[PDB]
């Protein structure tokens, strides 16, 4: 149906095709690009770009900003908030911001929408009208798997540290290197690491197990404690399960993982006083009645979205969408 | 009006009459022992013991088991659960088991309770009745902040290693050592750490900073903070602000201070489907109608006690108590 390029963890990527990697470095990279080279079908450009910094002390790094070029406009997502630069007084605005789960959604009219979990990870979903005309980081969108390393020069190398430095953006960035094993240079944190990602061998995960092999997923998580050893290994934990659980909710099933005791959310602080209206669904809703989106319209288009959802009353079912309340009617 | 001996994080410890220091040992050591040597005044002997255990890697030890001796019973708290040895098949049991927040409440007929955290810390309640008639590591009870270093041999003695050390029970355990500086052992955790730890000396506890200096709980989470590097200094870091968190609230005085994104509770996890009782209350409910507590009785001897409420409807408001929902009444 729709493919997903997804970037999460310390550098860990799949490509549209579906092919697996793992590289990081530390300068501006390009993931998806439009247009490659001088040939314009006449269509609107989009560029998207990731900021990498270096978070621990064995050496990986982790995204950190990420903007967003496409009709002269300039898209900042830094520390969870949206802050728009590039402005131009034509045309029409193409882009929509929306709040649902833990997710920041950003939809355009182009169609190409992004999932952003306003910590590290970033989903990436295109429409198959651009099948074979985009190139970047997530590789050629041709549904083949071996010829996805496109070095920006349109030749294919095997080597997956070339491929990953030849789109750099700024020359002056130093050349990406080798990593070497966090499990091995932190020796003292391999059983907490092991005992933390057993989950994902767990029967919580047994309808996933029959659709998505967990094994690279739980060596990502096993990595990922290893090396998140800089403050917060906890958020780290969460994010690298949470890229499965969201992998799994792609298929079409949804399970809940969540537990009090293991990567918890406040789903009632959201609720005013007196009232609950709030509830956490694993399987994320359908679709609800919003001030924009009125109760006969439903727009079921995304699917797999966790987090706190509220619940209105059959009394004013109507959701104000700004201020976290539901509203009989509005404008 | 009650004294209070507090225990939490890595071997800090305040006595009843308000001395606090910090001590860490790998050995099984007595807080709180009633009928120091062989004078028996007509009351039954109570002893309180903690299991440390060595957690991280700089040398520091925490809290793992609490041994509870009275009356030829022996209780264990291990993995969050309480587990009965002793059993002895006559006079009455004088223990009973509440569960109120999120604290593992014990009350004794004596008048000696206990809170305990099922993480790290534990909390020690003791009746006025016991004054100048209790030794341990909780000191003597005699309003008196200079005298609480008897070192088991009704000697007062300045060292407070040689004073920690003369507590233990078993002779073969090995005799504790002064510990290092964690933050100079890890100075790559420093800043995440004053950040994290930074929140004491924020707005949020402006009505604290005028009743309890700070200065000591900031320093023990900064100390926390170094050290937890084990894996999940989060719950480290929750512990330490939790210790002041409640040593306010024994003030009088409660304030809020949870946030989803610092040290979140999941509340609706107990909610059954369709239903929504449970809430967050940060100075816990004064006193609610249970099945082994009815409507016309409300006991207020216990305040200062946060975690997940439950708040039954009008209809069927009675509390079931052993299976968490709300029942219309109970035998
Ligand atoms: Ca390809
Ligand atoms: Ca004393």
């Amino acid at each position: 149906c729709l493919a997903t390029c997804a970037v999460y963890g310390d550098g860990h990527y799949l490509t549209f095709d579906g092919q697996s990697y793992s590289f990081n470095g530390d300068c501006e990279y390009t993931l998806v690009q439009n247009h490659c080279g001088g040939k314009d079908s006449t269509q609107d450009s989009f560029r998207v770009v990731t900021e990498n910094v270096p978070c621990g002390t064995t050496g990986t790094t982790c995204s950190k900003a990420i903007k967003i070029f496409l009709g002269g406009f300039e898209l900042k997502l830094s520390h969870g908030k949206v802050e728009v630069i590039g402005t131009d007084e034509s045309q029409e605005v193409p882009y929509t911001i929306r709040q649902m789960g833990i997710y920041l959604v950003v939809d355009t009219d182009i169609g190409l929408v992004l999932l952003w979990d306003k910590k590290t990870s970033i989903f990436i979903n295109l429409s198959p009208e651009f099948k074979g005309r985009v190139c970047g980081l997530c590789g050629n969108f041709d549904d083949i798997a071996v010829n996805d390393f496109a070095t920006r020069s349109r030749s294919v190398v095997g080597d997956v540290l070339e491929f990953g430095n030849s789109w750099k953006l700024s020359p002056s960035c130093p050349d990406a290197l080798a990593p070497k094993d966090p499990c091995t240079a932190n020796p003292f944190r391999k059983s907490w690491a092991q005992k933390q990602c057993s989950i994902l061998h767990g029967p919580t995960f047994a309808a996933c197990h029959a659709h998505v092999e967990p094994a690279r997923y739980y060596e990502a998580c096993v990595n990922d404690a290893c090396a998140c050893d800089s403050g917060g290994d906890c958020e780290c934990f969460c994010t690298a399960v949470a890229a499965y659980a969201q992998a799994c909710h792609e298929v079409g099933l949804c399970v809940s993982w969540r537990t009090p005791s293991i990567c918890p959310l406040f789903c009632d602080y959201y609720n005013p006083e007196g009232q609950c209206e709030w509830h956490y669904q694993p399987c994320g809703v359908p679709c609800l009645r919003t001030c924009r989106n009125p109760r006969g319209d439903c727009l079921r288009d995304v699917r797999g979205l966790e987090g706190c959802y509220p619940k209105c009353p059959p009394e004013a079912p109507i959701f104000d969408e700004d201020k976290m309340q539901c509203v009989a009617t509005c404008p």
